[PDB]
RNA sequence: CCCCCCC
RNA sequence: CCCCCCC
RNA sequence: CCCCCCC
RNA sequence: CCCCCCC
RNA sequence: CCCCCCC
């Protein structure tokens, strides 16, 4: 059954249409060189509002792939959205959906806070602690990339894991910048990427498009490796699964789990025919993600989550156990077997 | 899961474009002859400044590749930089992004000191000690080798490291030249290496081009030996992990470290795919480093580490241990098995 | 029928008579010298109108050509226009429809531009970066011929392209003349190819007298690339026949298709009795165009869509698929082979 | 679609017309025992300005031809030169458009080297080292020939070649004449070819009379080697595509290379309809040239790159490769196969 | 009615 | 637009 | 550039 | 309905 | 996030 639903969902001679009336900005790469200043106006300064930081960071995407490949990547990604450019005025930037007051905003209360870090201290400011440095757009897209991550958790789960997180992963750039408020930061691009859809494509691209890069500066190099700890999202039970297969656990034997077996070797098999773009279905929120659900198959889940409970794996994770019992004696037989 | 990232990562059909409004400088071959008087000048005299004496064996590098060849590999390291050829005037070179009161000062204070020892002294001067010499040019190169081996490392312990290595490695050229800084020297080859990424790339297409060579004089023997010193850096996990395989550590087949043995042999299986290039990602700072990465197996790392302490191997490397009694356990195994 | 219905319109013995009372302007071979100084001060200063400028590279076209022959070819083309010659005043052109107002505009823009670029500049203005350059004509009739290939299209398409091809086909021109505006040069050339018809036919016989030459600078040969680019427009159906055919599509062997088979190659017949001018059927609007549309087979449309569909040449093109399932089983059989 | 667009290239009834008013200079026969020692007195001496060798050179090719004959190609190569003769003064020669001022300077420079060359040596010199040696102009046009077939070629790569192919071609020349300067007397050749283009049909005529010729000097007989060395230019992708074939590479096999080669073929049709001065083309800088372009097959000419960048005839091409997989598997194919 | 991609 | 190696 | 042995 | 931990 | 010793 499960190959056939993917047989019908994947053969359609007909495409979606969405998002016809609706239109989305992007910034030429020829705005670059200024859009950055604008990614990093955002990180040195203590701003009383950060709603369009999200938006920002897909500037500086926009900029780096092209108007051209970005509207391409729109167009492919479901979304009939209408690219709009950006333009400059008296200079600052003016894009589209970005109220100017934000953007005039920002500007100011950067230009005055480095006034005041420049007035009361010695005047010593290095390289890297200037608003126009140029892995400052990288850094903002980090803390998008953090917060990419949990796109099939909640809010507030992904909100404190990233905050968590970037105090680790992000501590070189908090020391450079010392008042950069990932909270918010964090909170604007979760609000991008459940409102405009097509920017999660539009980021997965910018992921691909920078880990194929040739060279790399190490704030790209950071931000490719949150991309690709993303990958596996909103499929952490079939991850489970393997890991138990691994494990080599007795439940896995019981008479349930070995009737299950079938349908879960099914679910696998899909997995690998749909191959390398399978693990970005929940990212994406591509509708074709629920093919690769094991919840029809609770006997295992059970075994999987109680094996992953006996190994310390399971951490927080909120999934249900369908079968209490197996679950408990997984949980036995994994700790009996770490111990 | 791993050969599905690098499945993505190098199936990508667009190629990204950085440094697009920068441009670096070469000198052509007609200019070796001159190039090498200056990378000496830089070697028997003690100078104020230092800075661009990396610049200069980077010169040196593109007089022999060739200016198109170099301009080529720049391109091909996913850095759009525009070369810039190298002119003469009075004869002293003038060199894009090289400050030609810099490379006067160079000039002046290596004749000062040649005036200076041929009117003391008895006018003895050898072949091998004057600026002019043709192994000048390798000679930094060769300091800059061994900043090269360590690019994955930190600045400090790079530079401890360098002088330590070249007061033994670099003795005869240090006899000949009494007065060269290999500290300086490193510091501005650390500092180029830093700043100018695709010169990373160019780097190594020398090491390739002088290895394979026919002939080549014992300074080039030794750069070479330096260069292939330097392959596996930033990966002296998966090194110590084979080491680790090979001293038959028990602790190997602890129940976790063979839960995590399969994923290893995973990350083992992506080293040979990718091949003779894989061992200069993390010397190159390609962005597809880290799918190389031991950090997903925590309890095989701690092993590795446990028996790397034992044997003694680990010397003061900085590297976590996850579990700290699988650490303790093989180390003393390893201990039990070296003694 | 085909052959009948072509039959019926090419034994005509009746010419017909259109733009009777109207009158078209050329420029005498006279005059180059100073049309061309007119078609280069169009590209490198930045102009509020672009309005005539397709009516100037026409007026380069007809004093390549000459007077005469240029009122033979209007004549031939079906149009009665009356040539009126063109003066020169206190010099300046007076091209006849096109306002003084704006000749004296392009060119009081252009010496502005000039001497800023010369008074702040350091007045080092090579041959090729001023507007008496020889290849200026043909640097605009170049953004002609790149709209030319797409009159077919629609405005919005054919502008579209035009820019994106020109950013690269036109590279060294742009670089040469860094304000050259060829969105509207563009747009002016799509205005004069739709209101004068006749000037198709000039510009067609323009890019025969040019490729049937001896020899030629580089911006002949890139006209004469794009105007052979643009041979088989307002046909693409039929050469994805063939392309379809070459790639022996199972679904031709089909019982519909193969029941289209025979007016379909009745299609081609015709293709091949008109011959060579076959292909500037529908760059000229000759009315006779509609006789080679594949409209009437829509099997055999639809199974040439799906092959094109799955070899990835369909692209985006937006021509009908009238049997849906013949068009999903070609695309499907086409990247089986693909693959 | 491409024999269409050659058969109206070719079938055209009227002539082109350019250089109306230009002139340019040739030398009757009855002057080649004096044009001989100035294509001499260019080679023996080290001379500060070598503007005017090429047309030194195209005038000895004049003597051999013939005035009348002359006059007779330029016209038929759609240029209409009118042709100058040139006449003698006190003696010396007054070449149309060639300063006297150059000749004089030319002509004292060999005179005061042969008399320092006289003063000082034994006074033993051959009958081949003088000035007046019969093998001199085809010596200086040995240089032209050598620049002559890298014309397609830019000017740098050209000018590098021709110094590297003529201290092997020319050594013996480089014997007799120490001081001849490959390097300038190339760039004058450059810079004939490319002002005059008539005179790249002139050149190719010599070498059409001397190849045909009964009997010649070892002179001679290496300018048509090296002229025949020319005859491809501009057209290395059809060579590499024959070698392609012959090497019978699997990836020629896959779906899209097998799409596009019936165009291909129709390439190759229509190089075999042209015939012998297909070749020529693009050495003529023939606008016709661009019709055997294989552009408009992307997967076939990435396919051919690959197959010559595995045999390792690729060198260092500078064309692009469209779809960068094909070439991959191209060149891993033609390595294993050449291994 | 016809046309509609890429180069 | 085209061209781009070696001999 | 080409040619290059033996008979 | 699906998702849900850690890095 | 990754890297981190010695030669």
């Amino acid at each position: 059954d499960l190959s056939y639903k993917h047989a019908i969902l994947k053969e359609s001679q007909y495409t979606i249409k969405r998002d016809v009336g609706t239109t989305t900005a992007v910034t030429p790469s020829s705005l670059q060189q200024e859009i950055t200043l604008l990614c990093g106006e955002i990180l040195y300064a203590k701003h009383a509002d950060y709603k369009y930081a999200a938006e920002i960071g897909i500037q500086y995407i926009s900029t780096a792939l092209g108007s051209e490949r970005v509207q391409q990547i729109l167009r492919n990604s479901g979304s009939e959205v209408q690219v709009v450019l950006t333009r400059t005025y008296s200079q600052m930037l003016d894009i589209h959906g970005v109220e100017k007051s934000w953007v005039e905003e920002i500007d100011k209360e950067a230009r005055k806070t480095m006034a005041t870090l420049l007035k009361e201290s010695s005047g010593n400011i290095p390289q890297n602690q200037r608003p126009s440095a140029p892995d400052t757009p990288i850094i903002l897209l980090c803390v998008g990339a953090l917060i990419f991550t949990k796109l099939a958790s909640t809010i507030e789960v992904g909100l404190e894991t990233t905050v968590r997180r970037a105090n680790r992963v992000l501590s070189d750039a908090l020391k450079r910048y010392p008042r950069m408020d990932i909270p918010k930061i964090a909170r604007s691009f979760y609000d991008l990427f459940e409102q405009k859809v097509y920017h999660r494509s539009l980021f997965i691209e910018y992921g691909k498009a920078l880990g194929s890069s040739s060279t790399g500066s190490k704030a790209e190099s950071l931000f490719v490796n949150i991309f690709m700890q993303a990958y596996g999202a909103g499929q952490t039970m079939l991850r489970w699964g393997v890991i138990a297969r691994s494990s080599n656990n007795i439940m896995l034997g019981h008479v349930s789990v070995q009737a299950e077996l079938k349908q879960v070797t099914e679910v696998y098999d899909l997995v690998r025919e749909m191959g390398p773009e399978s693990g970005l279905l929940h990212l994406r929120q591509s509708p074709k993600a629920g093919l690769l659900s094991l919840a029809n198959c609770p006997n295992f889940a059970s075994v999987v989550l109680g094996n992953a409970s006996g190994l310390g794996i399971i951490g927080m994770y909120r999934g249900r156990v369908p079968n209490t019992e197996l679950f408990s004696a997984a949980e036995s037989y994994a700790k009996s077997l770490k111990e």
